[PDB]
């Protein structure tokens, strides 16, 4: 909608309080309009037609219980977008300012998050296995992480292409959560995940194993679930992006730790430039060196830990 910009307070999923950009118009409505051509945040009112309302409210407070999510959902982009922009000079997913969309109440105790190929896309949880999902910021950030990656690399979702598409998202999800900086770390989902259970996550990039899932590619699942494993194949390349960070010996094998920014870079970099949507492992393999090699030459130690994190997981 046409309005002047403005800017409300609310209350997100896990109780805290933040900023959010909003726009005027008799009612104040979750439209964000300092970050491209916007951010837009809906009410799908526990509904699964899609967008639902643009979310209006009357007084720009957002302090109600039904307000949170959308508190974070619109929050979470925010600094999405701003991860993208600084780090990476990229606006938007698309590169050009694209509108970022996400609606909240999504259905009745839905479990889950998406990128729809237009939009994101946020469950409540059941309050069991999950409490509203964009309560996540590793969350919002591996969902908008594949729009960039659909309209860059446009891995395709299935087998060894879907997990690469799955690991990126969950890097990508990872490093906004420490460009946030708000007691981050190597797990995904830990925020919004079992409000009952501490200390767990519903994937980890330091341990895919602490849940079942492989960390080395002799394991790797190679039947047709989860489109041949998308969401358990990326554990492989997960803990590759982790050692190529952190460093460490993984089965034998060695890994001097880069940190946290060159792991961004290098796999910005392989994301845009050298993945298309057939890429499999091996090929990932071949970009990130190809990419670490543009960025900090042959010789590198960049180019010499992107080489053992790989192996490590046993990726040739
Ligand atoms: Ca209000
Ligand atoms: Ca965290
Ligand atoms: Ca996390
Ligand atoms: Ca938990
Ligand atoms: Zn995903």
């Amino acid at each position: 909608i046409t309005g002047t910009s403005t800017v409300g307070v609310g209350r997100g999923v896990l109780g805290d309080q933040k900023n959010i950009n909003t726009t005027y118009s008799t009612y104040y409505y979750l439209q964000d309009n300092t970050r491209g051509n916007g951010i837009f945040t809906y009410d799908a009112k526990y509904r699964t037609t899609l967008p639902g309302s643009l979310w209006a409210d009357a007084d720009n407070q957002f302090f109600a219980s039904y307000d949170a999510p959308a508190v974070d959902a619109h929050y979470y982009a925010g600094v999405t977008y701003d991860y993208y922009k600084n780090v990476h000079n990229r606006l938007s997913y698309d590169g050009n300012n694209a509108a970022i969309r996400s609606s909240v109440h999504y259905s009745q105790g839905y479990n889950n998050a998406f990128w729809n190929g237009s939009q994101m896309v946020y469950g409540d949880g059941d309050g069991q296995t999950f409490i509203p999902l964009s309560g996540g910021i590793d969350v919002v950030a591996h969902e908008l992480t594949h729009a960039v990656t659909d309209y860059t690399a446009g891995l395709i979702y299935q087998n060894e292409s879907g997990a690469i598409n799955e690991a990126i998202s969950d890097i990508f999800g990872t490093l906004v959560e420490f460009y946030a900086n708000k007691n981050p770390d190597w797990e995904i989902g830990e925020d919004v995940y079992t409000p009952g259970i501490s200390g767990d996550s519903l994937r980890s990039m330091s341990d895919p194993a602490k849940y079942g899932d492989p960390d080395h590619y002799s394991k790797r699942y190679t039947g047709t679930q989860d489109n041949g494993g998308v969401h358990i194949n990326s554990g492989i390349i997960n803990k590759a992006a982790y050692l190529i960070s952190q460093g460490g010996t993984h089965y034998g094998v060695s890994v001097v730790g880069i940190g946290r920014d060159k792991l961004g870079k290098i796999f910005y970099r392989a994301l845009t430039q050298y993945l298309t949507p057939t890429s499999n492992f091996s090929q990932l393999r071949a970009a990130a060196v190809q990419s670490a090699t543009d960025l900090y030459g042959s010789t590198s130690q960049e180019v010499a830990s992107v080489k053992q994190a790989f192996d490590a997981v046993g990726v040739k």
